[PDB]
């Protein structure tokens, strides 16, 4: 997982990416971590914000980074947005705090990995690549 997300303490991972238990009816597009609203979420890989979005629909409050040539890093669910597009930002720079924005049931940060573009298709962070 060559983007695959590393957040410590006390961020810890709940549900994980693509379809749930059983052969029928839902798939997460990224990677969820629990963590109480507030938490500053650290940014997992350095890269230019050209993505922010305040809605109360899906991922909620969520930036994308552009962390690769063809790949871009979504933080979601957010309580407050702390990256203002055109930042540069580093790992472990904080982008935003912990929320429960958009369509989360309850506290967390969804990590989303879209290559094409920060609308385009989700893949898997933990085994892409490699
Ligand atoms: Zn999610």
């Amino acid at each position: 997982g060559a983007f695959a997300p590393h957040f410590g303490s006390p961020f810890v991972r709940t549900s994980d990416y693509g379809k749930r238990p059983g052969l029928y009816g839902d798939f997460h597009t990224g990677i969820d971590y629990a963590a109480p609203t507030g938490t500053p979420i650290p940014a997992q890989y350095p890269g230019l914000v050209d993505w922010v979005q305040s809605s109360s629909i899906g991922l909620g409050e969520h930036v994308g980074i552009k962390v690769a040539d063809n790949l871009w890093a979504m933080y979601g669910h957010m309580s407050r947005i702390r990256a203002k597009m055109g930042d540069k930002v580093k790992a472990g720079q904080i982008v935003g705090d912990v929320g429960s924005s958009g369509w989360s049931t309850g506290p967390a940060v969804h990590y989303e990995l879209r290559k094409g573009g920060p609308n385009g298709q989700h893949v898997n962070p933990d085994t892409y690549g490699g």
